[PDB]
């Protein structure tokens, strides 16, 4: 079928925050839990670069990967955690598989969202208390917010 090729290189480094504002850190190689930064610099920082094929809907879809390892972030199934799956390197060209990767990036002012491309129903949430989880909507704060750091 048609592949989903990068488009164009985005923000890296950054430091991931919900609306909640809970710096969302690696706290295992497959399970992530959110905090609220005070340093600003304290979560796993993210780097997302979009890519692109003319077969998505009305929606676009975005890389996210923490700068340290590459652990990229699979797509589960609405109320079920975001799964660090780990591919190295962003793809330039994507078929079937890495579909896992794919965020609709909503942004408004300092926080945005990130609906899964592929359903919707996986919804890139983030939680004040407990893992960073999926659903098909928020009752999760599935805010994000690009935050750089204090000094």
């Amino acid at each position: 079928n048609v592949k989903y090729n990068f488009m164009r290189i985005i923000k890296y480094e950054f430091i991931l925050n919900d609306a909640l504002n809970q710096s969302i850190i690696r706290a295992n190689d497959q399970y992530l839990t959110a905090a609220a930064l005070h340093n600003l610099d304290e979560a796993v920082k993210f780097d997302m670069g979009a890519y692109k094929s003319s077969k998505d809907d009305a929606k676009i879809t975005v890389i996210l990967r923490i700068s340290k390892t590459q652990l990229y972030v699979t797509a589960q199934d609405e109320d079920q955690p975001v799964l660090l799956k780990e591919m190295p390197e962003i793809p330039k060209t994507i078929t079937g598989s890495e579909t896992n990767l794919l965020f609709f990036w909503e942004t408004h002012g300092t926080k945005n969202y990130f609906t899964s491309v592929a359903h919707p129903n996986l919804f890139i949430a983030t939680k004040q208390d407990y893992w960073v989880c999926l659903a098909g909507g928020p009752p999760s704060i599935t805010d994000f917010q690009i935050l750089e750091n204090q000094a």
